[PDB]
């Protein structure tokens, strides 16, 4: 009766998940970016208006791929020539489109191969990166003013990240913020000069005769780091006749004495802006409040109005520190920090106080500060039942600690337990985005009394689909080992018959701060192979783990490749001695960092696991790179933690795999965890004489996610799994 | 009851085939080693007579990759350090010992990181080439002569060979050869300068923090190919003057018109020296004879002494053109060229004459000439029983062409059809090597009434050994494909029983002028598969196979992955008929050329095989280098072949890979087959969502011959053939 959720179901996508993506224009209306054409919606009543036709830009010469209204309304930004690079940076071709004569600007225009462009905060204002130098269009048709002149490929960067700025501090390519009203154009500069490079080929076409070495500035665990500056530029101030000047705001001192890091700049006020630095020992971290001087032009930071976070168990933040949000005179702001007692809560700062003042506190964390208003405080945290993989939006009275409501908890406790929020320009109103464990629900809220105003997306039109297939179940519990409660999850085949045997399949990540046992609701590969092959697929929150205060996420601390990866495998050993699971078929997999786990443990000599695929794993912490490594690993050397570097390998590994059926995946292309790490496996696992599977996808990266080779990798991982289990 | 032949028997070479290796000093004397000391035999007799003992070595701290004695048997050169470079290259240490004084030379040692050391045919003379560029030295005591000032790494060669003429054309990084007086010291030098690189990374040990890009010149087809230039310096004057003048040889006139290759030198006489020359369309070849004019101390080259070597149906020569063998006077030679009907033979030249006489027959070719007196002119060939995989030696009448001997025929016809041949300094005596079918024999004849002397090596030690394990057997036989009859192998399972059904793999290489079925004896993965999974391994030449005459090696000509590909498919058609194939079960599986072929059959759809296996196959010809391929598809122009160029990939038939079981494997630091050719396979194959297994090797080359990698490699194979034929 009825069917199974397929593979051929997951790759082809069937079963569509409808979400429900606007983007907030005002504090009243919003923008549905629909299928054909962009609608806009007013909060309030519920009535819509059209904001362009699809038909628009048929003719335009050119498929557009996005749009950025400027926050005037005059003008609409339009992308197009979209081209990937890193993870969050690609370059791309733009046009203005004038929505008053409703024409195209067509005088100076923006550069094609632009970097990255971004509207001021409030009028027409733009600025935009094009061969790593930053450039400001006062209005759309106006030539645009240089302001940096230094720009060198792979050498320096103004207004964009370089590689390890990209990937692990910013998390973003974009390296420019604008002030509050638009006057000021706040920017970092980074310089790889004496950085190392990572050299890979890339094949492309196979029209291509000779391939093509691409080489980036990479730093590897301790190696040269790049080197950064941040300047504030008056964008009502520059002429045409002279050369625009950039105040450039350097320490601290306590920074500048050795290799650092700027994770974090926040615009206070009209003339405020926060800065937060991080020494190359992400053990102590430096917030600067700097003031624009009248008489003078220049930027002060004046001690007494800086703020220090450090840390004795580990790094400071979960992957960095967190955000500050200041309050309207911005003279004080709110920031999640570490407690006294490891857990993670919002702290109450006066800009040249000292001391803070928690004002949430529990056994739980805060996981983002949401929305601040001069009245509550929006936050999201997994309070609620004790259940660390949970997430509910509440609002605290900034008057009365006291006064805290869960504004998302009780709205439909069976089928949500698991939200996240986008608030209107003063938070008059929000979208609140329940993700499971039901199925995806997107409502809109209004402040004033929190009454639920609609419903915006329901997924009844996948409720309907499903009915018809055998979906798998989920169970979502905890196993308590040495006084402490760790958390873990199963996905289980349809008419679980706890009598029967099943196979079993470890999915891990199990990286710092990582939470694999939460309450979403998915449509993947682990869906398939519970519905279809009946196996049942589990994850387990370790050591390491995340969400649940530092004396859990600090175990391991400088010890990468130890707890994690042990509590992985004492996790399976209690599944196997659960009575549902067939000890003999259990295996593991992970991708990333799951990679790296998975492979330890099947190196581990364990004795548990059959079979096991890691996908684009890391393989040595020497070869992966400084800002992410070092947060966890400290430096590799002898006077640091060079020991460790060199004892948590997978290499050394090797003789063990004797042991296991391993599959080995990794794109040729992968500019984050290089090729070169399962190169070095692969190898080491020769050299020993161990028989394994193996797999390359040439030229794609870290996501192995073109079309094309996300369907195969995953038909190729089925037919090891079933081959391994039957 | 009884054992077999298995992996573990392969991989551990726990069966090894004795060899005898002789290097004849003289006319009637050669030095055999014996692992520990080296001895020095009279042909005549069989004596003993040490020449180095056991342990003359010792205190030297370091392990002696090999020696070579100098001509007058005063010194010993010693090479250490050895580090592998491409396929003939290799940079090593050396060290001179003085036999004379029993004393290792220790003043003006010959640099580490040499690229080659060669002693002068006659006396003691040293040349050697150290950072691109040549050295001599008169004396192994003495400060050696610098002869070239250009060389430069990655782009001027001076002595050597750049990587498409190593791998390509000389089979040598050698680029330098002494005339017979040791007087001349001739050289090409190579340049790269406008050579595209290839570039590909080496990850190097564990301890390297950054992968290393290794950047090689190499031409792919119709890119810029690298130039030549041909010299020769006097070394008996190179104490009188400061600094050595290179004359050089230039031309051929209608080879200068465009690009070109310096195809073969070998020196006639004491001052003579023949160079072969061939168009970058190789088709046409031209020979040029130089003399020594004493007077102006230069080389002049009558122009009306040339030789043209054409073809009109294909390239010249099987790889090349071939060597020619000059008579005592220089004034005639002899040079395997193929005749009228498309069959190679010998024919006979005089330097001052265009037209050549041939001296041997018909339907067979001549494989090699071995050796020439003033009485008989040796060669090898596969005329016995119209065998083209046998091999024997024939000696011929200079005076009458119709009085032909074959010397080894019937020396053991049953246990020997395949010979090879080292002849003494003056062919006065000669050893043969029996390669098989049977177990390797190597005896030693006088030249005087070619009679036997005496049994070298005969392998009876193997033999005992082997007789206690169930070996499989070769079939060696044909069958017809369009009026003409192709040959093909079987390697036999123990007891073969024509009853019942065995699964069959189809071993193949397939490349142009290329051999598979053959006469030769072997202990290799094809023998573990026979004698313990008992799977029959089988191996055909088709069309563009060599040593059959043109007309067959011809047939692909600018048709690469045509008909070669039809071939290998339709003689397994032939083979699963045959009643004892199992239909079901058949796999094929190449390396190289092999791989090419393996890939292009795979994806034929032509559903006669089950699975294949292919090994550092090339995908596109355009990937491939510029001398080898361009020899067979001529360039990738419009103009020219580009069209087969395109319609000859394997990518272009990906789609037809949905119903076969393919392994793909390939070393990343293939610096000849480039990662890339595969990088573009797997990428077509997931772009059509076809399925498939791989499997990559770090570090490892095109031999893939690291001795874990080996073993890994050849395990690898064997769990997915008997996993495609469901063994175990
Ligand atoms: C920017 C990201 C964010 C942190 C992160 C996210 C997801 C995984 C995850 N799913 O494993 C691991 C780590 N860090 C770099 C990264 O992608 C990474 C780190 C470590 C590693 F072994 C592989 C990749
Ligand atoms: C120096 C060699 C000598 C000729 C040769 C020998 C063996 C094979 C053979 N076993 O396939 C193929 C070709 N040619 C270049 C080469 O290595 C090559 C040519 C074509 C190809 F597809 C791969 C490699």
């Amino acid at each position: 009766s009825r069917k199974t959720y397929t593979l051929t179901d997951y790759l082809k996508n069937t079963y569509r998940l409808k979400l429900y993506s606007l983007r907030w224009i005002s504090d009243h209306e919003y923008l549905y970016k629909q299928e054909n054409n962009i609608l806009v919606f007013n909060a309030e009543y519920g009535n819509s208006s059209v904001f362009l036709e699809n038909s628009t830009f048929d003719e335009f010469g050119h498929s557009i791929n996005d749009y950025s209204i400027s926050p005037d309304g005059q003008f609409i930004l339009l992308e197009y020539n979209y081209v990937k690079q890193w993870r969050h940076s690609y370059t791309a071709s733009y046009d203005i489109y004038d929505l008053n004569k409703r024409q195209l600007i067509t005088e100076e225009r923006i550069p094609n191969n632009t970097q990255w462009v971004t509207w001021s905060p409030v009028g027409h204002k733009l600025a935009y990166v094009w061969n790593n130098d930053i450039y400001v269009k006062i209005e759309p048709n106006l030539p645009s003013y240089r302001i940096t002149w230094t720009g060198k490929e792979d050498i320096i960067y103004n207004g964009i990240t370089d590689w390890v700025y990209e990937e692990e501090v910013f998390s973003a390519y974009s390296a420019l913020w604008w002030s509050p009203n638009g006057t000021f154009l706040a920017y970092a500069q980074f310089n790889d000069t004496e950085v190392p490079l990572i050299e890979y080929s890339f094949y492309s076409d196979e029209s291509l005769q000779y391939p093509k070495t691409v080489r980036v500035p990479y730093p590897k665990a301790g190696a040269v780091n790049p080197t950064v500056k941040f300047f504030v530029v008056n964008t009502d101030s520059l002429s045409s006749v002279t050369n625009a000047t950039s105040i450039q705001i350097t320490a601290p001192a306590s920074m500048l004495i050795g290799d650092h890091y700027l994770c974090d700049v926040t615009w206070a006020t009209q003339e405020r802006i926060s800065l937060q630095w991080l020494r190359r020992i992400q053990n102590y971290s430096v917030m600067d409040i700097c003031d624009y001087d009248e008489s003078s032009g220049r930027w002060n930071c004046l001690v007494a109005r800086q703020h220090i976070e450090m840390s004795t168990t580990g790094w400071v933040g979960r992957f960095r520190p967190s955000e500050p949000h200041f309050t309207l005179d911005g003279n004080s702001f709110y920031k999640i920090i570490s407690n006294e007692e490891g857990y993670r809560h919002i702290c109450y700062f006066q800009i040249d106080k000292k001391d803070c003042t928690f004002i949430t506190k529990g056994t739980w964390e805060v996981i983002g500060i949401e929305a601040l208003t001069s009245d509550y405080l929006y936050y999201i945290s997994n309070e609620y039942k004790g259940m660390p993989g949970g997430r509910n939006l509440y609002k605290i009275q900034l008057s009365d600690y006291t006064k805290v409501t869960c504004l998302s908890c009780e709205l439909n406790p069976e089928r949500c337990q698991y939200y996240s929020v986008s608030f209107s320009k003063e938070a008059k109103y929000y979208q609140l985005r329940c993700s499971g464990p039901g199925l995806p629900l997107y409502t809109l809220h209004s402040s004033v009394n929190d009454k639920g105003l609609r419903v915006l997306e329901d997924n009844s039109a996948l409720d309907k689909m499903l009915q018809n297939v055998q979906m798998p179940s989920k169970k979502l519990d905890f196993i308590i080992l040495n006084e402490t409660k760790f958390w873990y999850q199963m996905i289980l085949p349809p008419h679980f018959d706890k009598s029967k045997k099943y196979p079993l399949l470890l999915d891990v990540y199990a990286g710092p701060c990582s939470q694999k046992a939460d309450t979403v609701f998915r449509l993947n590969w682990a869906t398939y192979l519970a519905s279809t092959e009946n196996i049942i697929v589990a994850s387990f929150d370790g050591r390491g783990s995340g969400y649940q205060g530092d004396k859990i996420m600090h175990a391991i601390n400088r010890r990468l490749g130890t707890f994690e990866v042990e509590d992985q495998i004492e996790a399976a050993r209690q599944f196997s001695k659960m009575g549902f699971v067939d000890n003999k078929r259990i295996a593991i997999w992970g991708w990333s960092y799951g990679g790296y786990v998975t492979s330890m443990v099947l190196g581990s000599g364990s004795g548990v696991f059959k079979c096991g695929i890691a996908v684009a794993p890391v393989s040595r912490w020497e070869y992966y790179d400084s800002v992410y490594t070092e947060r966890y690993m400290g430096l590799p050397t002898p006077e640091d933690n060079l020991d460790h570097y060199r004892n948590s390998t997978v290499m050394s590994r090797a003789e063990n795999f004797k042991q296991v059926e391993y599959l080995l995946i990794h794109g040729t292309a992968d500019d984050n965890v290089h090729f070169q790490q399962s190169a070095q496996i692969s190898k080491a696992l020769v050299d020993v004489g161990v028989d394994f599977q193996a797999m390359w996808y040439t030229d794609e990266d870290h996501g192995i996610a073109s079309s094309t080779a996300h369907q195969h990798i995953y038909t190729h991982m089925s037919h090891f799994i079933k081959q391994c289990f039957s």
